[PDB]
C-alpha cells in the first residue's frame, strides 16, 4: 500500500459530490440545521450497497441536500484535496454537477465559489494543479444543459471541459451533440462518460460526436474489436475506476476486471476513484486493489500512475 501511497498520481475521473463522506454529510447537515432520513453516519455508511449505476446514481442526489452554501462547496472541495496530499496526487481534473445543486435553488456562482476557493488552496499550499471539469447530468433533456452552458459562459475560464455523467443507457452522447459542440465553439475541451453500462455504440458516438479528448470508463470497448484497436493506435485515455466498477457490478469481481489486460494491450487506461465516499476507497485504493485481486506488478503500477501524467488535458 504505501510503495502504492507514494506513487505520484493524477486523478481524472473523480466526482466532486462523490467524495462526500458520510462524516461530512453529517456535519453539513448539523450546520444547515437539515433532518436527515438518516439515523446516523453509520446506517448512511451501510446503505452503500448497490445492485447497479441508479440505485448508486439515486442516493448520490440524495446526499447534495446538505451542499447549501460556499463553505459547504469549500469544505467539501477541501476535504478531498488534502486526501489528494495524503495519497501524492499532484494534480486533479474533478468533476462537478452544478445541475444538481442549481435545480435544489443553489445558485451557479455559490457552487463555483466554494470549489475555486478550495483549488485554490489546494494549489498554493499543497502543490496540486487542477483542471476544474463542468459536468451535464445525462438523464435531463439537452435544453436544461444549454442553460447549464449559458450560466457557465461567463465563468467559463474556471473549467478546462465539460463533461457527461448520469444514467448512461437510454441517454447517449448523441442527445447532447449540439450542447457540446457549443461548448467546444465557446473554447472547451470535452470528456465524456461512457462504456460503463452503456454499449461499445456510446463509445464511438463520445469519439466523433461529442469529439471528446478521453473516455470516462470506457470498460465496455473491450466488446469491440475495432474499438479496441482504434483506442490502441490513437492512445485515447481511458478515466478506468476499479472499485466504482466492482461496487456497481460492472464487474462481479475485481478478478474480472480488464484493465490490466487493456493496459498489456497499449490501452492508455488510468486509474482513478470516481465516487471514493461510495465506494470505500480514494485513487491509492484503487491502485491497491488492482495489486491485490489481479497480481498488478509495481511495473504496471509506474505505467498506470504515469498515463494519468501523460493524459493531463
Ligand atoms: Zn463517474
Amino acid at each position: 500500500y504505501e510503495w502504492l501511497n507514494a506513487l505520484p498520481k493524477a486523478e481524472l475521473h473523480l466526482h466532486l459530490e462523490g467524495t462526500l463522506e458520510p462524516e461530512l454529510l453529517f456535519a453539513l447537515a448539523e450546520r444547515n440545521r437539515i433532518a436527515l432520513p438518516w439515523n446516523d453516519v453509520e446506517t448512511l455508511r451501510k446503505a452503500y450497497a448497490f445492485n447497479n449505476l441508479q440505485e448508486f446514481l439515486d442516493l448520490y442526489y440524495a446526499g447534495a441536500d446538505v451542499l447549501r452554501t460556499e463553505q459547504d462547496f469549500y469544505d467539501l472541495t477541501w476535504a478531498y484535496l488534502q486526501k489528494c496530499k495524503a495519497q501524492n496526487v499532484v494534480h486533479v481534473e474533478p468533476f462537478f454537477d452544478p445541475q444538481t445543486h442549481t435545480d435544489r435553488g443553489i445558485p451557479f456562482e455559490v457552487v463555483l465559489a466554494g470549489i475555486r476557493a478550495a483549488l485554490r488552496d489546494g494549489e498554493k499550499l499543497l502543490g496540486i494543479r487542477h483542471g476544474l471539469i463542468l459536468s451535464f447530468l445525462r438523464h435531463l433533456s439537452e435544453e436544461q444543459a444549454q442553460k447549464t452552458l449559458d450560466q457557465a459562459l461567463p465563468f467559463r475560464d474556471a473549467f478546462i471541459a465539460v463533461g457527461l455523467d448520469s444514467s448512461e443507457v437510454g441517454h447517449p452522447p448523441s442527445k447532447f451533440q449540439r450542447v457540446f459542440d457549443r461548448a467546444r465553439s465557446e473554447g472547451f475541451l470535452t470528456v465524456a462518460h461512457a462504456g460503463e453500462e452503456g454499449p461499445p455504440e456510446y463509445i464511438w458516438e463520445a469519439l466523433d460526436l461529442l469529439k471528446v479528448e478521453r473516455i470516462d470508463h470506457g470498460v465496455r470497448a473491450f466488446e469491440d474489436e475495432r474499438l479496441m484497436r482504434r483506442l490502441i493506435d490513437e492512445q485515447i485515455p481511458l478515466t478506468v475506476c476499479p472499485l466504482s466498477n466492482t461496487k456497481l457490478c460492472v464487474f462481479d469481481d475485481m478478478s474480472q476486471h480488464t484493465i490490466l489486460d487493456m493496459l498489456e494491450r497499449g490501452v492508455k487506461v488510468t486509474v482513478n476513484s470516481d465516487d471514493p465516499a461510495y465506494f470505500g476507497g480514494y485513487v491509492t485504493e484503487n491502485f491497491h486493489a488492482l495489486q491485490q485481486s489481479l497480481g498488478m506488478t509495481e511495473e504496471q503500477a509506474r505505467r498506470l500512475a504515469q498515463n494519468s501524467l501523460d493524459a493531463r488535458l
